[PDB]
Parts: structure tokens; C-alpha cells; sequence
């Protein structure tokens, strides 16, 4: 829930379950955020695009609403818009509180090995978190003590 990962079991809105399991060989970008986010204006069509294209690759977005808007107001976006990535309701703010943003917008990218690594808050330069989501690929292991068993 909080950074490095630890555990946690997040129910989504479709009422599933995702916890670290699924983070173990993915890359994730989950971001705060909320329908009426002036963010939204940059990241909902590039979260669009990105969560389409990598979903072929190994990467998938986790899109985490917090109470501001009502949690119908966030399936609305979802289903007006057709988001093809998960969002979640953060009803008591736990999980969001865990990561210690408090300030929204905030992208975050979590490693393929469960350090969650970073904190993109606002603007999410476009150009550097490509290649830094590029760099998250290239960054094969994210130390294994040199000695992958794990």
C-alpha cells in the first residue's frame, strides 16, 4: 500500500482484488486523481494512449480516485470515456495516505520489483516519463544482490 510495497489487497471498481502479487513483473502507474481534476486535461487522453499501448508490452495503469467527487461520479468517467485502465475508489484515503501524497495530481511509478519508485505531482512531464517508464525496462532486475532468486 505504502512505498516499497507493502502488503496490501485494494478491491477495485469492477470488485476485484489487486495486491503485490500483481505488481511482481509489471510496471505500474498509479495516479491520484479525480473526476473534476483540472489535471485531467493532460492526463486522461495520455493515460488513455499509454495504458493502451504498454498494455501489450508488461506495463498497466491503476487509477485511484479519492473522495472528492462521488464514487459514481468516477465509474461515470470511466464509462463515458472508456478508460482502459483500472480505477479504484480511495473511500477512507488509506492507500493514498500510505504513499504520503496528499497533493494532487500525483502520478507514481511502481518498478517491477515493488520499490515504488516515482512521484510525478501535477504536470507529468510527458517526454522524461516515457523515457523514464523507457528506464523502467532497461532497468533489468532493480538489484537482486547480483543474484536473481526472487
Amino acid at each position: 500500500d505504502s512505498k516499497t510495497a507493502p502488503a496490501f489487497s485494494l478491491p477495485d471498481l469492477h470488485g476485484k482484488t489487486v495486491s503485490n502479487a500483481d505488481l511482481q513483473g509489471k510496471v505500474t502507474l498509479i495516479n491520484f486523481w479525480f473526476p473534476s481534476c483540472p489535471g485531467c486535461v493532460s492526463e486522461m487522453p495520455k493515460i488513455i494512449k499509454t495504458a493502451n499501448d504498454y498494455k501489450n508490452k508488461n506495463f498497466q495503469v491503476l487509477a485511484v480516485a479519492q473522495p472528492i467527487d462521488p464514487i459514481e461520479s468516477v465509474r461515470q468517467y470511466v464509462k463515458d470515456y472508456g478508460l482502459p485502465f483500472t480505477v479504484m475508489y480511495d473511500a477512507d484515503k488509506a492507500v493514498g495516505q500510505a504513499f504520503g501524497t496528499q497533493v494532487y495530481p500525483t502520478s507514481v511509478l511502481i518498478g517491477k520489483k515493488g520499490e515504488i519508485l516515482k512521484t510525478y505531482v501535477g504536470e507529468p512531464d510527458f517526454g522524461k516519463l516515457y523515457q523514464e517508464i523507457d528506464t523502467a525496462w532497461r532497468n533489468s532486475d532493480a538489484e537482486g544482490h547480483h543474484h536473481h532468486h526472487h
